[PDB]
């Protein structure tokens, strides 16, 4: 647009591609978020993704405005300075220490919490969606999109889409999500910032279902009441038997692997909501490290 000097692309995600920018009055550098089915825009996701406009919390990326103009919609978000897989990419031969591993998962909970308390659902977390800066803070991007819009396959041509952190009601075609669907992605974010290795990464949709069931047991109707019933099970699924749950994030003390393991039951019902993993022992010593952050 001609508001901007759009110094670069950002990135590219499942509702669209992010530049960031400057505005050529104010100065200001900003990260500006274009979606796209092409109709022209639907007016109820309009209202529903302003309402947005009005969260602030310290642990979610501020949303400054939506423009509606022609067929595309723009999301101007506040910028951060890195996001968190490029910043497990840098730490990769090192690991990212502990202490600052405990404080982003804490302030991601807290992000989580104030979200699902006023009802907002991610629906679709992952790595690239969450934004750290150079004081140790980080932040959640991109909240309300599945909702409002509901959700297609790609961001509008040809992209592949991240499946790694898509909680296992999902995959089993429940219609109706949870918040429990975003504890569930940060687990497999949190074990993934631990072993510096994605926890589940399946290529496909049953390649994704058949890892967690690998690792965790094939689910049946003792441990989630109702998945033999859903849309997408079947019984011919393999059964496999839980794993050992030590061989999971080893370099997790007990009560990382117990706050995990609770993030990661199968029943939405079990899962722990992110208030009451903020209580989690855990979290007792938890401080706020700052990164080193190569920009
Ligand atoms: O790669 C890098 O060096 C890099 C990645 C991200 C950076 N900042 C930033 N701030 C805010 C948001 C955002 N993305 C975004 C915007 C809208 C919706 C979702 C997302 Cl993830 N990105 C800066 C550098």
């Amino acid at each position: 647009m001609e508001n901007f000097q759009k110094v670069e692309k950002i990135g590219e995600g499942t509702y669209g591609v992010v530049y960031k920018a400057r505005n050529k009055l104010t100065g200001e550098v900003v990260a500006l978020k274009k979606i796209r089915e092409t109709e022209g825009v639907p007016s109820t996701a309009i209202r529903e993704i302003s309402l947005l406009k009005e969260l602030n919390h310290p642990n979610i990326v501020k949303l400054l405005d939506v423009i509606h103009t022609e067929n595309k919609l723009y999301l101007v978000f506040e910028f951060l300075h890195q996001d968190l897989k490029k910043f497990m990419d840098a730490s990769a031969l090192t690991g990212i220490p502990l202490p600052l591993i405990k404080s982003y998962l804490f302030q991601l909970l807290q992000g989580l919490a104030f979200c699902h308390s006023h009802r907002v659902l991610h629906r679709d977390l992952k790595p690239q969606n969450l934004l750290i800066n150079t004081e140790g803070a980080i932040k959640l991007a991109d909240f309300g999109l599945a909702r409002a819009f509901g959700v297609p396959v790609r961001t509008y041509t040809h992209e592949v889409v991240t499946l790694w952190y898509r909680a296992p009601e999902i995959l089993l075609g429940c219609k109706y999500y949870s918040t429990a669907v975003d504890i569930w992605s940060l687990g497999c974010i949190f074990a993934e910032m631990v072993t510096r290795r994605a926890l589940f990464p399946g290529d496909s949709e049953i390649d994704q279902l058949f890892r967690i069931f690998r690792t965790l047991g094939t689910p049946d109707e003792v441990v989630w009441p109702g998945v033999t019933s859903m849309p997408d099970y079947k019984p011919s699924f393999p059964k496999w038997a839980r794993q050992d749950f030590s061989k999971v994030v080893p370099p997790l003390d007990e009560d990382g692997r117990s706050l995990l393991s609770q993030m990661l039951h199968y029943d939405p019902n079990k899962r722990i909501s992110a208030k009451a993993a903020l209580a989690h022992p855990f979290f007792q010593d938890v401080t706020k490290p700052v990164p080193h952050l190569r920009l």
